[PDB]
């Protein structure tokens, strides 16, 4: 694990701060914040209005979120600047108190990138609750890269990318704060996820790794969005947030929680939006930026992916 | 093109008939039928309730559709049996009058497979209006094949599949009835579609091949579902269905029709369902059957894909 100074941000603080929102509070003065990091093709509200913004509110938190533009499609390393800055702000703004981070898809990759390369926030996050995180990226994005129709962060979320290589070699496939990873074998966005083993993209060593089929059986189906929104996912997420270990506890959930429908406590209209989540995200991706190469690693990450290829060529020491 | 007898169906006619229905009519006695063939992961109503079922009704047709089970995920060759049987039935049931066929995604591949290998229906279809057809399959399905998480028809819709090989070697990449193909470069399901040329998966030789960006500009974005549901798609489809040439006519549409939102004449609720179309389809796909090989070609198609691999091995003469 890197153990030096935080790297400088490439974005100015005013830009990073403007990407951070808390519900009914300024980040500089917020009670019990939880930081929500959204998925590719979405803003914070788009990812979470139908699920963890109201659900975390009803668990006693002030939900906060970042919306790195455009729709989490740009450089995952810049998306992470938004998250690191947000943790620093919300830690201070809540009285120098650790806060939880809850993520969907790329948001989990972002959270682990921040914890890996910005050591100052390790003492500021008490837990990570990642839904369908793609720490290894996804094998499904390869053909899109080959056609040059991939946004910056989609290149970086392809299995074998320079970014996922650097994360792995820097130690980022092992949990850094107590982490729960809730994911599903029947994920049409992030693969591989089927083995219930370290091979899965959502798996972290020493994490609480919860593949839904391992608990609910092989016929249990929640997809990439269901991983975030289902009643089963809510019970695991609530367990992780409430737990004194910082990880969800097997005692808190079981076969009777294996409900694939959107969380019981959501309003009817939140359930509708939760079910449809992938459709607006897919449309935002298709309308967003596209390039023919993976964004360069920032200098702090380059030593961990020597020999991989990005826009400027082959990464050197 | 094959020019002999229709192959026998593998499914009983009672099963094929049970998969066909018409809005408010029996297929055996129907005025002005249009046969709608749905996309992968859907039934007829799921594909078209939000778009061409009401829209074709307002153009004066009786919409009819097939729902090959499960959700078009099984053998594309069996799905085509439903379509061929339906044309035979609707031709006779409308007084021995040719009828139009309108399709989404795999439905267009099915229509072209039927016209290629079942010569009896060529004189019974007066035109094909295909939205985002994948006659060449899609390059995006390869990684799912490699993980053995692909339904029968997803294997067959993979670029390079035995099925797509057989179709093109039998002559199926050239239109057989007057055909309009409406598709979009910004398709997240079917690729490649970006060239506005014969390389595109939706392209047929001698067809009316309408890539939306060629008409509406490089910044025009409709996705795989938008290709079916947009106001632009409605204007092109209306032109194709009314045209005395059997194909859409460039005189009937232009830049002022380049509205990417769901067709104007849809109800508010239909527009909502139209925009969300990919989400229930993706959910059905991940819940449906999966296998580790491409279904065998039926004997009538084997001579056209010698050397390709299916479940039983390498196709031979
Ligand atoms: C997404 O990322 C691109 C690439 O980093 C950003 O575009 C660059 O913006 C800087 C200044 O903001 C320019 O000097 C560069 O020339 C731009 N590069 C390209 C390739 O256009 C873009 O601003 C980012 N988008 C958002 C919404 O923040
Ligand atoms: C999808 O296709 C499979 C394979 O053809 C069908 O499975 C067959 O179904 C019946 C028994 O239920 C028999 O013809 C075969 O023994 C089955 N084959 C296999 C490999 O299981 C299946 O029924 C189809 N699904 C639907 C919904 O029609
Ligand atoms: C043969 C059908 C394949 C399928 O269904 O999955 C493809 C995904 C990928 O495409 C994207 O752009 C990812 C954006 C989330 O598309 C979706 O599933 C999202 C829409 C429900």
């Amino acid at each position: 694990l890197p153990s030096g100074s935080d790297p400088a941000f490439s974005q100015p603080k005013s830009v990073l701060d403007a990407g951070l929102t808390c519900q009914g509070a300024s980040p500089s003065s917020v009670s019990k914040p939880i930081l929500l990091v959204p998925g590719t093709g979405t803003t914070g509200p788009q990812s979470f209005d139908s699920n963890w913004i109201p659900l975390s509110t009803q668990l006693g938190y002030t939900p906060c979120w970042i919306s790195p533009p455009p729709f989490m499609l740009n450089d995952t390393q810049v998306n992470t600047e938004y998250m690191v800055n947000a943790i620093t702000a919300l830690y201070a703004g809540s009285g120098n108190n650790k806060l939880p981070v809850l993520t969907w898809s790329q948001g989990g990759l972002v959270a682990q990138w921040g914890l890996t390369f910005f050591p100052s926030i390790r003492s500021k996050v008490d837990r990570l609750m990642a839904f369908a995180p793609d720490y290894k990226g996804t094998v499904l994005a390869g053909p899109l890269d080959a056609l040059a129709v991939s946004a910056p962060s989609v290149w970086q979320q392809t299995t074998g990318s320079a970014l996922t290589t650097a994360l792995r070699n820097a130690g980022g496939l092992t949990q850094i704060v107590p982490t729960t990873n809730l994911y599903s074998a029947t994920d049409e966005i992030v693969q591989p996820q089927v083995s219930n083993s370290p091979l899965d993209s959502s798996y972290l060593f020493n994490g609480k790794n919860v593949q839904a089929q391992a608990v609910c059986g092989p016929l249990f189906v929640i997809d990439h969005a269901g991983s975030l929104t289902s009643q089963f996912s809510y019970v695991v997420g609530r367990s992780a947030l409430r737990s004194t270990t910082g990880q969800a506890r097997s005692a808190d959930y079981g076969i009777t929680d294996c409900n694939p429908l959107p969380a019981n406590d959501l309003t009817p209209e939140q359930k509708v939006a939760a079910a449809a989540l992938l459709a607006p995200a897919a449309a935002a991706i298709v309308a967003g930026p596209k390039q023919n190469c993976e964004p360069d690693l920032m200098p702090y990450a380059r030593p961990f992916a020597v020999g991989k290829r990005t826009c400027s060529g082959i990464v050197t020491p």
